[PDB]
């Protein structure tokens, strides 16, 4: 009959419908962890495994994202697999280190993947799932984190699409 | 160039896709955190804000669960609220103290809720997503949490569907 308060986070989940492809084949793009190159292949331009196993629960992936703007350095994303459940085509991250552009500010990035089918008989497709949180802290606002991943998430998927194939019209943000 | 390692989680995420209702109709009875009595009614016997005001972030909610099984004496569960953003259908809630059955084994048990509708155009409908993570334990197992959770989750699915007055054919798990 006693508690004791936690912090507060400050966060935002996303959900997009996506039509004419299935969970695996989202998977196969999205699920690939420390090859995230192989994604969002507008932001980031190489990446790989620098701390347990390839997209194994643990696991470590640095990442290179192209420069902001002209003249700007290429910055770095060390980020963490702390939850992986491939069976169910979902999984969990944090940033560890790095410097990336605008997500390094955050105070303990944490993201949540998760990817779902529609029933066959409504015409299938899949929900993406994309949340994140992070910390309250004083550099920052909820508002100006929200700036730095939502443009992430949509550029994230439309990258998806230029991979999987099909016209980003495939793509319908939920709400 | 450095970086440092944290532990993992436990942990499951479930969608559902809810026809024959709303999300604010939906919204009315999972978004009232304070009063859960009001939702998961075959479970939760009563409750109410005990800490900061309802409903909003940072605030606690106790509740009184119903004995488990037969024989078994009522729990409570603390929990406080962490995020939330009603406008978008979501929050996140952590367990903050408490003996309720199960979900007090679990060290910081943290879910979420998220709400969504399904393009009108395409028949309407909600989509559901229900998540938990808890820290790894050596009293635990990460199957044995999704023992706890789970039925849990299920049970409150099909709540929802009575205080709402639809069929619990309503309700339909999302394959993963």
């Amino acid at each position: 009959e006693q508690f004791q308060l936690r912090g507060v986070l400050w966060g935002k989940a996303y959900s997009w419908k996506i039509t004419g492809t299935t969970i695996d084949k989202v998977w196969s793009i999205v699920g690939d962890y420390v090859r995230v190159d192989n994604w969002v292949s507008s932001v980031v331009k190489s990446s790989h495994v620098v701390s347990g196993e390839a997209n194994q629960t643990g696991c470590v992936r640095r990442f290179v994202c192209y420069p902001a703007s002209e003249g700007e350095s290429e910055t770095v994303d060390y980020s963490e697999l702390i939850h992986m459940n491939a069976a169910a085509h979902q999984y969990m991250y944090m940033i560890v280190g790095g410097n990336i552009t605008g997500f390094s500010l955050m105070k303990n990035y944490v993201s949540n993947i998760s990817l779902s089918s529609l029933p066959e008989e409504d015409g299938g497709g899949v929900i993406f799932y994309w949340s994140f949180t992070a910390e309250p802290a004083s550099n920052l606002t909820e508002q100006k984190c929200i700036e730095i991943v939502f443009p992430l998430y949509t550029t994230a998927l439309k990258d998806l699409c230029t991979h999987l194939s099909i016209p980003e019209s495939s793509v319908t943000l939920l709400d």
